[PDB]
């Protein structure tokens, strides 16, 4: 119970055809090598993947992260979120083979910068799109952030980090939450003081991200304690307007920042907005 | 609420009179940096210590480790746990002025080497001492590990992160649980299905840790699957002899990895039979 990995064919890749190779990256969401995978989805050569994998002092939550992003990667499928391709779950150690994002996390690639803002519109269009798609999907990413966003081959975003996730509805008798694990500083403000985590919300988080983007790979609220943050934004104050920042830029950021989540755009009209800045 | 701390004018220390300085880790703990205190803890000149903080993108449920960490080092008092000098609660972030290991954690001290098998003993004896008294001020620690573990000047141990501890009775009328959050390779048996923590489950983790300090530093299970560690140790499955590890110092190990917790030995006696490891 709670350990054994139900086995699921549709989605299990055989261990021997995997060689895992050098870390790309450990922490507090588990640890992520590069690896190359023979004859996966399908056949026809070897493909460059990458692996995902509890480390050595892994807690059973990190366990659960990891199985509810495995759930999560199954039912979802789009240009901009990353992309399952299979997982070695019977034998040996739980591994979740993705794709590969080899210029890495977004906050990683905007903090490496020569970026026009021309692609810091089409970054925040994919990421748009993507989130689009997950809200039709009826689903709700929560921990919506510039580190929780891949940057792939071509320069294409790739959303990610699906362990926090829920559905708009709960289709579960019993589901017990985890509490306090989204940062302060990308919650939205029903979700400071009621726990409430709707599309809306990721909106307000999509908010944060316009601005870890236009300040290529900026802390947002630099210096103000998290504590300090509440009662800040509960008086209808907001983040002051960043230099790389058109007029049009920044009223998008604080139409997602309203007070009445009723009050804040959709992702898909959020799409329609970003193309325009893309032609003028 | 949940985010206004209260100030304790024992422990309130002047942030003007704290000198933050380079970084000495970041992770899932918190941010710790070397500093300076002016005047603290009476007088006469000033302190080099260590100050705790909250990342840029702190979780509420990091604040509320920051905080039990806070509330049972004002408490707690012994050579061989780290000592807590102050705090900066009010006009800014939330800094935690402790004592300052120059030597780092004690893993990283471990990995980084010229040590005999005395001073091993002596390392795991200093420990032992540790839980002694905390065992008396009926407090279970959960997380004992050598990652936990600090190694201060003079090479001598300072027991840290208290902030996944628990009181052996538990003095509240409503407490609500954090869930999973210990490794996997360090909690007790009883603790992997029942859910359950006391002194004589540290001592579990204390074994876990003699192996880690026999081994300099070694990863514990090595290559074994967390989902298939808690079928194998069912079966009264434990670890191997480890190579720099004395007939005596192994005994003093399966006994910690008994079965049934009134089986293991207490503190008290762990300490009377490492110390005799030093005469002979
Ligand atoms: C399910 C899953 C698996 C792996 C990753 C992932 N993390 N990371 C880091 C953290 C190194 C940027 C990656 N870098 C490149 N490609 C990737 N696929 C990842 C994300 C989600
Ligand atoms: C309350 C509290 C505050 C700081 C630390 C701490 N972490 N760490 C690292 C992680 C850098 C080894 C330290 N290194 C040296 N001295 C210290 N005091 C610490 C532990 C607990």
């Amino acid at each position: 119970d709670a350990f054994k990995i139900l086995e699921d064919p549709k989605w299990e890749f055989p261990r021997k055809n995997l060689v895992l190779g050098k870390t790309l990256g450990e922490g507090e969401f588990g640890k992520v090598v590069k690896a190359t995978a023979f004859h996966l989805k399908g056949r026809a050569g070897y493909t460059t993947v990458a692996v995902k994998m509890l480390k050595e002092n892994a807690s059973p939550s990190e366990l659960r992260d990891l199985l509810s992003e495995f759930n999560v990667l199954k039912q979802v499928n789009h240009p901009h979120v990353i992309k399952l391709y299979g997982a070695c779950s019977q034998d040996g150690p739980l591994l979740l083979i993705v794709e590969y994002a080899k210029y890495g996390s977004l906050r990683g690639f905007l903090r490496e910068s020569a970026l026009t803002m021309g692609d810091l519109i089409s970054f925040a269009w994919q990421i748009s799109q993507g989130m689009q798609y997950l809200a039709e999907m009826k689903l709700v990413h929560r921990d919506l952030a510039a580190r929780n966003i891949l940057v792939a081959e071509g320069r294409k975003m790739k959303i990610s980090d699906f362990g926090l996730s829920r559905d708009v509805y709960e289709e579960d008798s019993y589901v017990k939450r985890s509490q306090g694990r989204i940062p302060v500083k990308w919650m939205a403000i029903e979700s400071l003081f009621d726990h409430i985590y709707t599309t809306q919300s990721d909106v307000w988080s999509f908010g944060v991200l316009l601005w870890e983007i236009v300040t290529l790979g900026g802390n947002p609220y630099p210096g103000i304690p998290p504590e300090r943050l509440f009662n800040l934004l509960k008086t209808g104050h907001r983040m002051e307007r960043p230099d790389n920042c058109s007029e049009e830029m920044y009223r998008l950021m604080l139409q997602c920042w309203k007070q009445e989540p009723d009050k804040r755009p959709v992702f898909a009209d959020i799409s329609k907005d970003l193309e325009k800045m893309m032609v003028k």
